[PDB]
RNA sequence: GGCCGCGGCAGGUUCGAGUCCUGCCGCGAUCGCCAC
């Protein structure tokens, strides 16, 4: 099996055992000790401060109240030192807003400096609001944690939780307001079955609205969304899991699916039998933080896709994958040749000023009239989206994004056949193609 | 870094470009939006 009886089961696979519990614990308790000791202004918030985070997805969070007048360039000298203080080891590797992440006692920590404000509605920086959607969450929320580590279960194994840049899905802060909103997972599943594009949810009004997008109100500042980087294909692939799910409720909704290894000559065989040309652009990863490098590789891929529809290559997907030291950018396009020659549009027989111009230009074939106007046959200089792509990365590297681009500009190279099997790609290849069972639930 | 705007200014392609492609600059009041 019944719809509870399934739930019960799933509760096993997101809530934290003891164990784990007792690390964070004493984690939590070694933090405080470090940080009361160097007399700072702080406060616990986070998945971890109201007991919400996911069985082994243990991380505590800490931000650090800095006066309102710091610049923004003494918040993070001052943030950073007191990140390195306090935990055992550390790492600095940030986008935009300073941030310091380490290890205390064996849990993951994250130390953030933002500002201390009083009410959050000029913020000043883009983290300003947490503080105090823990001040709102925390009395609402309590009770209701469970119902939480199950609807992020069950986005984590669907592979839409996340509001980062590699996920585009639900961020955890969402998902709690949904909970605070319907009171329970099967609440939210039931109702979201009904959601649209175009769909509202303002938690702080207890009302469901039509808007201009998908838009979750935040209860600390009305105008900013919660969901606003949830793409609208994840907001898809969730109603559709929702009503799969209340349609014949499984445990394995809440299974992290991993790809399999698919011998590169079935591989060879779905691509034969599919007829169409695969290939990918291959470059060096440039070194930046993942917020950055996937909104360039998602640019990269598209800018590509779109040169190869309107030079009639007819593409169907495209794809990319980032291993340690290497970009791929997938594509799969139905013309795997077409002809040197196209038609080109001239001018009416009328207006022979255009006319003797058309028909001046020397050409091979021989111009035409049909329908009332002038036509000419012309050459294409690339008869194969390699060909045409080899052309497109290395004459317009700089639009493919910043970095990637750059990258693209020292190096790259275009990998087809049965090459192409043998990297690391396969996973991305056969979810582009909708490869059937090439992934697994098991154990 | 990516994305959305009102704008323009050149260049490329074409018989023909406000309209397709590329490069550059200005301004977004919720110091335009996202990432924690
Ligand atoms: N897209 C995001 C990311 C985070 N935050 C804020 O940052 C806090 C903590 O950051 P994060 O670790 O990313 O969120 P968690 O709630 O801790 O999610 P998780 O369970 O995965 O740790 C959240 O409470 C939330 O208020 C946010 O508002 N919007
Ligand atoms: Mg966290
Ligand atoms: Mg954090």
């Amino acid at each position: 099996m019944k719809v509870e009886e399934i739930l019960e089961k799933a509760l096993e696979l997101v809530i934290p055992d003891e164990e784990e519990v007792r690390k964070g614990r004493e984690a939590e308790e070694e933090l405080r000790r470090r940080l009361d000791e160097l007399g700072v202004e702080y406060v616990f918030v986070g998945s971890y401060a109201r007991n919400t985070w996911l069985k082994g997805s243990l991380e505590i969070d800490v931000f650090l109240l800095f006066p309102e007048e710091f610049s923004k360039e003494e918040l993070r000298e001052r943030g950073l030192e007191i990140g390195k203080a306090v935990l055992d080891s550390y790492e600095i590797r940030y986008a935009e807003h300073p941030y310091v992440h380490g290890v205390v006692k064996g849990v993951e920590v994250d130390v953030v400096p933002c500002y201390k404000l009083k009410e959050p509605k000029n913020i000043k920086s883009a983290v300003d609001r947490t503080p105090f959607h823990h001040k709102w969450l925390e009395g609402r929320i309590k009770g209701k944690e469970n119902e939480v580590r199950l609807l992020k279960g069950f986005l984590k194994a669907n592979g839409i939780y996340g509001a980062e840049y590699k996920v585009r899905g639900f961020s955890g802060y969402l998902c709690e307001l949904l909970i605070v909103f319907y009171g329970s997972f099967l609440e939210t599943v039931k109702n979201a079955r009904r959601w649209t594009r175009r769909t509202v949810i303002d938690v702080a009004k207890g009302e469901v609205r039509k808007g201009e997008e998908f838009f979750v109100v935040d209860p600390v500042d009305e105008k900013r969304n919660v969901a606003a980087n949830l793409s609208l294909d994840n907001l898809a692939r969730f109603v559709h899991l929702c009503r799969e799910f209340m349609e014949a409720p499984s445990l394995g909704f809440f299974k992290p699916k991993h790809p399999l290894e698919i011998e590169p000559e079935r591989l060879r065989k779905i691509v034969e039998e599919r007829g169409t040309a695969v290939f990918a652009v291959k470059f060096r990863k440039p070194d930046i933080v993942d917020d950055n490098l996937y909104p360039q590789l998602e640019r990269a891929s598209r800018k590509i896709f779109e040169f190869l529809e309107r030079e009639n290559f007819m593409p169907l997907r495209s794809a990319f994958k980032a291993s340690e030291e290497f970009c791929y950018l997938l594509f799969e396009c139905q013309i795997k040749e077409i002809s040197r020659v196209f038609r080109r549009m001239g001018p009416q027989f009328e207006d022979e000023r255009n006319v003797k111009k058309f028909l001046s230009r020397n050409r091979a074939f021989r111009p035409f009239i049909e329908n009332g106007r002038w036509w000419a046959f012309e050459m294409r200089k690339f008869t194969t989206p390699e060909e045409g792509v080899r052309s497109y990365a290395s004459t317009h590297w700089h639009t493919l994004g910043k970095n990637v681009g750059e990258s693209i500009r020292e190096y790259f190279e275009i990998i087809s056949g049965e090459k192409l099997f043998k990297e690391p790609v396969t996973a991305e290849l056969c979810e582009m193609m909708g490869v059937k069972d090439s992934n697994s639930s098991s154990v």
